This record gives C-alpha cells, sequence and structure tokens, in this order.
C-alpha cells in the first residue's frame, strides 16, 4: 500500500497542529506525527504527516524525507505570508529541485481580522506554480481538500 510523507510547515501559530488534529480527529483542538489511511480517486494510501515547528539539521531531514510540503500561513498574519518564501526557499535547497510538491494554505479563514487578500495568496501560488485552498481548522472548511490535493500533487510529480 503506497505511503506518502507529508509535512506541514509555517509561522509560529499560523495553526499547523490545529489543521493536521482536524485531519486526523475531525475535531478542533482547544505528538508530532500522525497516520492514515484514505481512498483518493480509487487508491488506497497511508498518509504519514508530521508537524513541524514554526535545528537546521533536523530540518533539512524533514525537507528531505518530505514527499509533499503544506506551506500554511495565517490570513490575519502578514509575516506569516511573507514567511512562506522561507520555507519554500529552504524546501527547493535541500530537494535540489524547483519542482517539489506544495501547496499554499491560508489557514483561520473564519476570522475577521483578516490582513492577507485571497487574491494576493492566489497570485503568489499561481507564480509559484501551487495550488492554493484557504482552511479553517476552527470549523473544518477545505481542510481535507488541503491534504487530498497535496497528495494529488504528489501523485501528479510522480508521472513526470
Ligand atoms: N510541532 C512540534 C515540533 N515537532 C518537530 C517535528 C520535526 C522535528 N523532529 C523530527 N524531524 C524529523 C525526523 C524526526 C524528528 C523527531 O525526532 N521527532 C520526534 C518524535 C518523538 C517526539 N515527539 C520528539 C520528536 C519527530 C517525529 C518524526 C516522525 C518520523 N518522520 C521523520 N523522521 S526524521 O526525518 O528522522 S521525517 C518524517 C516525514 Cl518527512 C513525514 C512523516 C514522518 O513521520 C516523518 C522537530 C520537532
Ligand atoms: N480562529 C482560529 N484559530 C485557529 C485556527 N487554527 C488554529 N487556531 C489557533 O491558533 C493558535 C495556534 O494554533 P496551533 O495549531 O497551535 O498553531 P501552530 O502553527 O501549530 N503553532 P506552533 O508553530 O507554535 O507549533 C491556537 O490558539 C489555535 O487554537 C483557525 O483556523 N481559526
Ligand atoms: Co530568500
Ligand atoms: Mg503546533
Amino acid at each position: 500500500m503506497t505511503e506518502y510523507k507529508l509535512v506541514v510547515v509555517g509561522a509560529g501559530g499560523v495553526g499547523k497542529s490545529a489543521l493536521t488534529i482536524q485531519l486526523i480527529q475531525n475535531h478542533f483542538v482547544d505528538e508530532d506525527s500522525y497516520r492514515k489511511q484514505v481512498v483518493i480517486d480509487g487508491e488506497t494510501c497511508l498518509l504519514d504527516i508530521l508537524d513541524t515547528a514554526g535545528y537546521s539539521a533536523m530540518r533539512d531531514q524533514y525537507m528531505r524525507t518530505g514527499e509533499g510540503f503544506l506551506c500554511v500561513f495565517a490570513i490575519n498574519n502578514t509575516k506569516s505570508f511573507e514567511d512562506i518564501h522561507h520555507y519554500r526557499e529552504q524546501i527547493k535547497r535541500v530537494k535540489d529541485s524547483e519542482d517539489v510538491p506544495m501547496v499554499l494554505v491560508g489557514n483561520k479563514s473564519d476570522l475577521p481580522s483578516r490582513t492577507v487578500d485571497t487574491k494576493q495568496a492566489q497570485d503568489l501560488a499561481r507564480s509559484y506554480g501551487i495550488p492554493f485552498i484557504e482552511t479553517s481548522a476552527k470549523t473544518r472548511q477545505r481542510v481535507e481538500d488541503a491534504f487530498y490535493t497535496l497528495v494529488r500533487e504528489i501523485r501528479q510529480y510522480r508521472l513526470k
């Protein structure tokens, strides 16, 4: 049975841990790695998800092992959005490729204290050649979509 190593990265407090727990428990949280078997497009797989912190050698190891990365920012935190550059650069450096499966996730979509426009994040994701999904760990909106889209990007990459 195919296994996918997924890595959830992003600045402190964007909701990396909250998104992972929503996928795993279907509950909003008020452990560093999780397993979950799912069917996508008629194919069973085991998701092996790493919840990271917002050490340069351990960092390099998960960026090497990871097959797909959820690059998470919070819509109410512009620094966390600007920081996506840094996570992407680090991953591309370690993987020696401009082509790494990634999805840009704008979390906390439920919040009215919004400082990052959907259009801004859409255009950046277009520049990176990656999908963009807005999610809410609080309400579970698009959380499965974010992780499943990332699995579909890994499968698309595996064709190339
Ligand atoms: N969010 C809390 C912070 N947690 C981070 C998690 C990331 C860092 N820890 C690790 N980073 C990488 C590795 C092991 C550990 C590492 O040493 N840990 C331990 C896990 C036990 C304790 N909670 C302390 C930290 C994190 C869990 C590693 C899980 C195995 N693993 C991997 N192992 S590893 O490459 O040897 S790598 C990986 C990917 Cl990519 C995808 C799915 C996986 O399961 C993966 C720093 C601490
Ligand atoms: N309103 C709202 N708050 C959320 C959302 N996701 C997470 N939070 C809140 O944001 C804070 C940090 O969430 P957490 O999941 O710990 O973020 P993290 O990125 O894992 N943090 P760290 O990098 O420190 O490990 C918590 O108060 C959590 O409840 C969301 O979609 N909406
Ligand atoms: Co740079
Ligand atoms: Mg966390």
